[PDB]
């Protein structure tokens, strides 16, 4: 009458969530109701946007100053 | 040390994704983990979403810098 699904996590990101809010269990099977839904002749297609966010750069113009210097 | 996280589904939506596709279990906390990255607390913290573009320009700069030119 029942399933036990259990993914032996503490290292994956399971305990993330329960870290901050141990109430993932359950949504585990909710994850799969969206999943459940959508899985009728598709799975993405349309999603993935830009992928690029904040690449956290290192010049930002070397040349710039305002103390009498020009190391190098 | 493991954590056993455990959802005895059968009823809930988790048998759906295993029922057509048992791998979840570490999607259980793969899903969890994108969440887990995304957890900011609401969408107020700093800023807002960034990436707004009316067109789609990519000229930067010239190339280097302004230091020659014979446009020929």
């Amino acid at each position: 009458m029942k399933q036990r699904i259990t993914v032996t996590v503490d290292s994956d990101s399971y305990q993330l969530l329960k870290a901050y809010d141990v109430n993932i269990s359950g949504l585990v099977s909710t994850t799969m109701q969206n999943e459940a839904r959508r899985l009728r002749a598709e799975r993405w297609k349309v999603e993935n946007q830009e992928g690029m966010v904040e690449v956290a750069r290192f010049i930002e113009m070397n040349g710039s100053f305002a103390d009498e210097n020009k190391d190098w």
